[PDB]
């Protein structure tokens, strides 16, 4: 039994003040609809997790999260945050792999794996972001280069070390390209991607991963997406900035 | 009118019960002994800056800072942190450009431009780092190459915007090395590096910019290297996460 998510990825938007706002009609909505069966995480910048926190307080099903952690435990790294940090503020779930920091900071697989193992360690389930880009897709690789990134970082990961981990496909290849992905298409990566897992720690283990679809994500087709049987949520975009449409896709399913 | 700076880089140390008592006892023996002629700064990780806030309060003379910001004003840079989210969450300083994400992450003159023009476009006293690694001493290129950096990242500046930055030497050679750079070798560097930005600046701009000692900075040797009269405080590493320690240094000038 797969858990049902929405992870809010702010990126990098919001002052102190904005990330009130919407932070206090997320929850207020979230408490008063009682939704059930769907966990939701806000992964703001870190400069906002202690009052995000904070404003959750101990409403069901709302969970704190993070946009990125550090590989390394502590020390001499100027600017870097540690899972150890992201735990003792409250985080219980931390964003590893982002098609964005893979691009703009040059992310390898064997970075994100010591990114996976402080999070681990530091009880937060990774949401771990795998995608190809559109030369990737013009080769007709797609497949390959997605299964290939999941072996790379997670096939080292021990059977309860897996169990523990979230995954998010991101078609970076229809983001900004004018290449579209159909629900059909995310549906096509997702079971690529179960399958794949399957083949490593059994079908029962791959039936209780979490996969989420981190492409375009919005109240307006999140219904669609999220009807797919490997679809189990998204990360959502600059849909998580907005209270409202935030709310609309969580109630999509 | 140069300040004496005593700016404290926890690096990625301390989760937010280790910062919070930490920042307590700072707060409380500047409040105590009425430090009145120093500009401290605590320059925690990005978690930290809500609540250290908070705890500074209305304390004289005591600032929060941050140890890196974001080249781009906001958007889908997942990870990362703008300047406006500083001075949002209270910080009026914070370091760029240095050598620890100089290295790790790469961080070229090109980029800490953009870095500066955020911060100083938010209102906020970038501590620009610099120096020189041991392979630069050897090659007998020492004062050139710190020079450079400073011309590369700094010269863009206009005489208004220069006024407002802080500069930090890091003697890269003598940390970790097995190297030891003497008082009179800082004291060396800082006057090569107030000389080099008189150059674009006039003598008058740059005996108005406090240049930070970057290198081993703690109470045993802090009343020697401030008294150099080119050099103006420290930016202090591992003594920053200890109190009394870092109030030695305090009124070590």
């Amino acid at each position: 039994m797969r858990k049902n998510i929405v992870a809010g990825n702010w990126k990098m938007n919001l002052n102190f003040e904005e990330g009130q706002k919407l932070t206090s009609e997320i929850v207020n909505m979230i408490r008063d609809e009682n939704i059930k069966d769907v966990s939701v995480v806000l992964n703001p910048p870190y400069v906002h997790l202690h009052p995000v926190k904070k404003l959750i307080g101990n409403t069901a099903g709302l969970f704190l999260g993070a946009q990125n952690c550090s590989d390394k435990t502590s020390g001499a790294y100027t600017g870097e945050i540690s899972a150890s940090m992201l735990a003792s503020f409250g985080s219980t779930f931390v964003i590893i792999g982002h098609s964005e920091r893979r691009e703009y900071f040059k992310e390898d697989s064997a970075l994100l794996t010591g990114k996976l193992t402080q999070a681990l360690e530091n009880g937060l389930t990774p949401i771990f972001c795998c995608g190809e880009s559109l030369d990737i897709r013009e080769a007709g690789t797609h497949e390959e280069y997605v299964k290939q990134q999941l072996t790379e970082s997670l096939f080292g990961l021990s059977a309860t070390d897996f169990a523990k981990i979230v995954i998010a496909y991101e078609p970076i290849w229809a983001i900004g390209t004018g290449k579209t992905a159909s629900s059909d298409q995310a549906q096509e990566m997702h079971a690529a991607i179960r399958t794949h897992l399957a083949s490593k720690y059994g079908q029962a283990a791959a039936d209780e991963i979490s996969i989420l679809y981190g492409g375009s994500c919005n109240p307006g087709n999140a219904k669609e997406i999220f009807s797919k049987p490997d679809v189990d949520g998204g990360l959502i975009g600059g849909a998580s900035l907005k209270s409202r449409d935030f709310l609309d896709i969580i109630k999509s399913f």
